[PDB]
């Protein structure tokens, strides 16, 4: 119906092939089926912008098959809404600058700390997936080693998500959250008592003061916070930091002037995302000017294949932490299921890198390894790299 591609697990030493390999399908074709992923991907800007509006078209009753049924993200409609608005209060401008000074600026500074006495360290396992899942325990009262435990589990979970037409996934997936069970049902159990004085203490009692702290609802809060505010916040900060460390002149041009970080970190999604897009059910026969989509089809919308337009983004293989405007992300979705966490993440990378690029003027990749890049990168459901190490004195 489609053409057939390989857009995902192609790996690289090229932090930008990615970017570039979604650009250059999308001028051959609107929409492609991927042949790892098993489903369309739509790749034409105008068709995603129709899609992530269009919400009675293109739902998200897909993840009702899976393990993130009964959560927010497979709700549709009102149901959506009401609890969008819970999760909403949590990520407010003034409670994420309440994250920031109580909880997110400390441990940043105490992940930086571990580092000191090292010649060399991975930033990818020592500080990127570090600072996030730190950040997680606090926000659960639980010791971060308690997640970091989970890690193959946590991407297990993802890849069933993503690949859903793919038994082995999809079985993998729901096994790993059968397994991960009892520690998601002891974080509901503490934080749900009134003794509770944790930020997820606070959501589960404003999920209780709507009647809506079910089992399920509650179990599927912690879910949430793991999978987004854990795995698939690391592999933003890992990529900032490659592109950082790619580009000395532009580091050192940041660890002089801290406010640049907003602006690397947008560059940094645009020149290299850790994520294409969305999932979105096809709920009724469509027309998408001469395509066709049959309902009851999973798509992937591939909102990063605009990345390397260059009419809209001129030399667009170059990071440019000067653009202007800065690049719109597309990593984090759209519509009405726009992730919720996103002020979160930013606030990570920019507060994370801020107290790295302080502790170590000397910081600089390790010149002779190469990070290699792929869509899967350690098993995940990100585009990064497999490590990068650097030396962080003279
Ligand atoms: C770089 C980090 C992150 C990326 C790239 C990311 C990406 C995404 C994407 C693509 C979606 C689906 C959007 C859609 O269907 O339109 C999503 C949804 C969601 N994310 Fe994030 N996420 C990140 C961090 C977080 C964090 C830190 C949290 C929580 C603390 C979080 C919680 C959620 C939730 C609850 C949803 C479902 C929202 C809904 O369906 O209304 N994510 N995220
Ligand atoms: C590939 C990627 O990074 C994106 C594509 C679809 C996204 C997910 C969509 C659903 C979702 C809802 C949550 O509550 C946690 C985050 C998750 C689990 C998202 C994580 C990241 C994902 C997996």
């Amino acid at each position: 119906d489609f053409p057939l591609a390989n857009l995902f697990f192609v790996p690289s030493e090229d932090a930008t092939a990615f970017g570039r390999r979604l650009r250059a399908a999308a001028q051959q074709a609107p929409i492609v089926f991927d042949t790892a992923f098993g489903m369309p991907i739509l790749l034409r800007k105008s068709h995603i912008t129709t899609a992530y509006r269009d919400t009675a078209t293109f739902s998200t009753r897909m993840f009702q098959a899976g393990i993130l049924n009964g959560g927010l993200a497979a709700m549709q409609g009102d149901e959506h809404a009401r609890m969008r608005r819970v999760y909403n209060m949590f990520f407010l401008p003034r409670a994420v600058s309440q994250y920031e000074e109580r909880f997110v600026r400390p441990i940043s500074e105490q992940v930086v700390d571990r580092l000191a006495g090292k010649p060399r360290v991975d930033l990818l396992e020592d500080f990127a997936m570090e600072l996030p899942r730190r950040v997680i325990g606090e926000l659960f009262g639980f010791p971060a080693e308690k997640l970091h435990e989970t890690d193959e589990r946590v991407r297990a979970m993802l890849r069933g998500l993503v690949r859903m037409h793919d038994p082995a996934a999809v079985a993998e997936s729901q096994r790993a959250y059968g397994e991960t069970l009892g520690l998601i049902t002891e974080v509901v159990e503490r934080e749900s008592r009134d003794t509770s004085d944790t930020l997820l203490g606070e959501i589960l009692r404003t999920l209780k003061a709507e009647h809506m702290d079910t089992i399920e609802a509650s179990r599927q809060i912690v879910l949430s916070l793991i999978l987004g505010g854990y795995e698939t916040t690391s592999w933003l900060v890992a990529n900032t930091i490659h592109a950082l460390l790619a580009h000395p002149d532009t580091l050192a041009r940041v660890r002089q002037d801290p406010s640049l970080l907003p602006a690397a970190i947008e560059e940094g999604m645009r020149w290299c995302p850790s994520n294409f897009g969305v999932l979105r059910m096809v709920e009724r026969d469509v027309r998408l000017d001469d395509q066709a989509l049959s309902a009851g089809t999973v798509v992937c919308l591939a909102g990063i294949a605009g990345n390397y337009d260059e009419t809209a983004y001129p030399s667009p293989e170059v990071y440019d932490i000067d653009r202007k405007p800065l690049p719109a992300a597309n990593v984090f979705g759209g519509g009405a299921h726009f992730c919720v966490g996103a002020p979160l993440a930013r606030m990570e990378a920019r507060v994370g890198l801020q107290a790295l690029l302080a502790r170590f003027p000397g910081l600089r990749a390790v010149p002779e390894e190469r990070p290699s890049f792929m869509y899967g990168a350690k098993d995940s459901v990100a585009h990064g790299p497999d490590k990068l190490p650097v030396l962080l004195h003279h």
